[PDB]
RNA sequence: ACGGACUC
């Protein structure tokens, strides 16, 4: 029933302060409301990883809160550039997400109204096996795409 | 730096 595989996001360092909040208040609320364990590295592109461990539903809820917080802060500081959702996933667990001929990926794109691209295999390194899944859309469409992407990642984890 | 946090 529990899947040990966390959701891992890549977010711009600029927005981590809003995610965590003064004295941890914001992230404290998220982890309480979504019953999740969320890890942000203090030192670590000017992007930082966030690891979210929870049920599928609590994981999607925490991701959606982080996307909402980040979009608000971008508006607050007149940050005009798009902020795609970026999911990290081990190379061993992406073939099911993509599917024969990209079929599964394109279906998620059409179902969620996002544009999803995966980093090229040859950008991996010996000791970084994580591909970057970039999801372009609104807060709402990106959150739905996260739900569908991680279903496929977990399906591969739990079988493959 | 709005850096919070629950083990194995």
């Amino acid at each position: 029933k529990p899947c040990d595989l966390p959701l891992r996001l890549l977010v711009p360092t600029q927005f981590v302060g809003a995610i965590i909040g003064k004295e941890g208040a914001t992230i404290r609320n998220i982890t309480k409301q979504t019953q999740s364990k969320i890890d942000v590295h203090r030192k670590e592109a000017a992007e930082k990883s966030i690891t979210i461990l929870s049920t599928p539903e609590g994981t999607s809820a925490a991701c959606k809160s982080i996307l909402e917080i980040m979009h608000k802060e971008a508006q607050d500081i007149k940050f005009t550039e798009e902020i795609p959702l970026k999911i990290l996933a081990h190379n061993n667990f992406v073939g099911r997400l993509i599917g024969k001929e990209g079929r599964n990926l394109k279906k998620i794109e059409q179902d969620t109204d996002t544009k999803i691209t995966i980093s090229p295999l040859q950008e991996l390194t010996l000791y970084n096996p994580e591909r970057t899944i970039t999801v372009k859309g609104s807060v709402e469409t990106c959150a739905k795409a996260e739900e569908e992407i991680m279903k496929k990642i977990r399906e591969s984890y739990e079988n493959d």
